[PDB]
């Protein structure tokens, strides 16, 4: 497994291969990711944080941008809010382990020649593409802003702003950053990480729909979401169980099983554990145990950081 | 004739009257208008340049934007030629006698702060508001960009920014004045000057239709261009050429005619030219033929301070 290999792990597209390819010959290379502030930090972050810690493992130099300005631009609330909520995702990814550069947008995004750059492209991106690209970023809104369309222009620009060799995001990002590929001189590698499914299975895993597991939910929090959690029998696709299963748990694994439903079951693999389930071989109860209990295990040490702080 | 009627003479519509007459009564007082840069300047220039005339008249200390930023985001081209073309206006202008403060929205409109608030404005104005306030100033584009929809909040926020008590414009800017008066904490009296009919009578008179007059076209241009205008006998509404007998020429005016066709005529307002032409008293030729005189009169000073730069 080598560090292409690496970053390619568990990413659902990169834009593109042959791109990166090139990118891992230097030696001095920057990656980024930006992140409107959240009130509670998921999984879906912890998954993208593991990807910024896998491409630091790869020598690239790492950039976190707590993204105020655009948070503000997609109706998150005031700026001096924004802000401190920002220095607490800060501390969250501090805890999961990655140092690295963070940095707020508004500390360079209001300076006249960024404004002036962001001009320039609004002149060459339609209402239309800016819109679509937002589809699934926007908040919702009857009656959408012009902030809505500023924010992707935004975001492209900071791209070029950074001159980044990589810039990861979730698939959500894609349309952006395909925006950037199109507009900008410098083509930036792009690394979008799958979009994990909710606990109810309606639809993606989100601060503001209340269907995630946070990375401090206590055990008895997180017990409960996954015992209430959409996971059907032989079912994968768009089950948020398995999604944990694949993209958080180390292998190889051990399913605890009273004897009478089959005893422990090992896995070494992802893979085993998926035609394990799809055979309807292992019983969703008995996966939801083991997956509760693993990610209990995995998310302690970020846990118990956090409340060190209080102690 | 008090300031106030002076300064609603010809005037299609004033936000409010009564917001006016309050104004009026203050001692420090000021307007601005905006004009995008123009490689001409034309008699719809010159009608708001008259009225800013008259507000200066009224004690107003008067503001002229030379709007380089904002044609920027309209697609004028670049910004060093718009800059240059800028320069050009105000000459034109100050030849027109308006000694004024010209000022480059460039100059201001890229601060920290300028744009911080454009983007507050822009969580406030819908898209859909935002491209209807555009219709009538959007350079047409079957694929409409970002800049479109940036360009009325930057002409709100600069109401903001300089505190201006009246801003002048044509009718077209009456949806961004109307924003402007529904999001802004200070409200700013708008009066609008009527929309010259081009010279075809096929639509309104601008730079880029080619169905203008220019401030210093030369008298045979001037004759050639009324002579070929649209101008129905009995009509109006839509007669360009009536409407520069109306926002332009002095009277009491001597309409001269061969004694064959009723030889001369003198009118003492518009008025009683509008009844004469109406009452198909006045053929269309002999108005075009004195309009066309007293025009070439009215714009030789300008045209003649402008050529005594090439001198
Ligand atoms: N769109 C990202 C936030 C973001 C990512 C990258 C960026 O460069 C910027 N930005 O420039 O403000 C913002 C999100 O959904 O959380
Ligand atoms: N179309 C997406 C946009 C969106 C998704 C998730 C979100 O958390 C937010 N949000 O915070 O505003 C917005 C949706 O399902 O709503
Ligand atoms: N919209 C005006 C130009 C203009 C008027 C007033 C303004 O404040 C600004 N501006 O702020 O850039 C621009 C035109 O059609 O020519
Ligand atoms: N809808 C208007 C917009 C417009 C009018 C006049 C103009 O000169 C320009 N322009 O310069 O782009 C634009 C039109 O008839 O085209
Ligand atoms: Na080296
Ligand atoms: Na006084």
């Amino acid at each position: 497994m080598d560090e292409f290999e690496m970053i390619k792990r568990n990413t659902s597209e990169i834009i593109s291969e042959e791109e990166l390819r090139e990118v891992l010959k230097k030696d001095e290379k920057s990656a980024h990711i930006g992140f409107e502030p959240s009130g509670k930090i998921h999984l879906g972050h912890y998954l993208q944080i593991k990807k910024m810690i896998d491409l630091q493992n790869a020598g690239f130099d790492i950039i976190i941008l707590l993204a105020d300005l655009t948070a503000y631009l997609n109706q998150k609330g005031e700026l001096d809010e924004i802000r401190k909520i920002g220095d607490y995702n800060k501390k969250v990814f501090e805890a999961m382990g990655l140092k690295a550069k963070y940095v707020y947008g508004s500390e360079f995004q209001l300076d006249k020649d960024y404004t002036l750059n962001v001009y320039r492209l609004a002149l060459k991106t339609t209402l239309k593409r800016a819109r679509r690209s937002m589809e699934l970023i926007a908040r919702e809104d009857e009656n959408p802003k012009v902030a809505e369309v500023i924010y992707p222009i935004m975001q492209v620009n900071h791209a070029h702003y950074r001159g980044v060799d990589v810039a990861v995001g979730g698939m959500e990002q894609r349309k952006i950053h395909m925006l950037a590929r199109e507009l900008l001189p410098k083509k930036v590698v792009c690394i979008h990480n799958p979009v994990l499914t909710g606990l109810d299975g309606e639809g993606k895993m989100s601060s503001s729909k209340g269907n995630f597991i946070a990375v401090d939910d206590s055990p008895e929090e997180i017990r409960a979401k996954i015992k209430k959690a959409y996971c059907p029998a032989g079912v994968v696709e768009g089950n948020p169980i398995m999604e944990i299963a694949k993209y958080f748990l180390e292998y190889p694994l051990t399913i605890k099983r009273p004897e009478k439903f089959g005893g422990d079951l090992t896995v070494n693999s992802y893979e085993e554990l998926e035609s394990l389930f799809k055979n309807k071989e292992l019983h969703p109860m008995d996966l939801k145990n083991a997956v509760a209990e693993e990610l209990i295990k995995i998310l302690e040490p970020i846990r118990k950081r956090l409340l060190e702080h209080h102690h």
